[PDB]
């Protein structure tokens, strides 16, 4: 009949390679785990779904089989009576749909722009941008000591070469400075 991999993608058992990797392209933005972070249920479970449809789906030894088979799956070949020649099944493993966007796009939005949607021109950081960064980081100094029954905790940060220190007092933050200059937390109405 049909392979559920097109169901994944949204698309008809007649949708081309091409179209194959447009729902691909699409889907990869839009169940992205940063895209809607918020139903994050929905988006990890049909996110990584696309990542295995695609792969097998594109796949031209796959399609060998489907066209042996009729798209019917299972023992397709035997119920429908037909004679291919097709690849086998070797005991392949499930591939880390991480690694299959990470391989195409590089786990980014296929519709982002490097010249546009710079990472390191965004106040709220919603861009995969510096602040929190990985590999940004170069080191992080972490002390905290007991003072009159308080916990009190230095951290010295030091990301994209500039340095943040944070002291907090009962997991409440009271002093920031960065790079020698304090900063007013009571600005900070976040």
């Amino acid at each position: 009949g049909m392979v559920d991999y097109y169901e994944v993608l949204g698309v008809q058992r007649h949708a081309s390679p091409e179209d194959i990797k447009k729902a691909y392209r699409k889907l990869a933005l839009k169940w992205h785990p940063d895209k809607n972070p918020e139903n994050k249920e929905e988006a990890e479970r049909k996110f990584k779904q696309v990542a295995e449809a695609y792969e097998v789906l594109s796949d031209a030894k796959k399609r060998d089989i489907y066209d042996k088979y009729g798209k019917e799956g299972l023992n397709g070949g035997g119920g429908g009576g037909s004679h291919f020649d097709s690849p086998f099944e070797f005991g392949f493993t499930f591939r880390n749909p991480d690694d299959v966007f990470r391989e195409f796009f590089g786990g980014r939005d296929p519709f982002s722009f490097d010249f546009f949607e710079d990472p390191f021109e965004d106040f709220f950081g919603n861009r995969r941008g510096p602040r929190g960064g990985m590999g940004n980081f170069k080191s992080i100094s972490t002390s905290t000591k007991m003072v009159n029954g308080r916990k009190i905790t230095t951290k010295r940060i030091v990301e994209n070469g500039q340095e943040r220190v944070e002291v907090e007092e009962d997991g409440q933050l009271k002093s920031l400075t960065i790079n020698g200059k304090e900063q007013l937390l009571r600005l900070d109405n976040k």
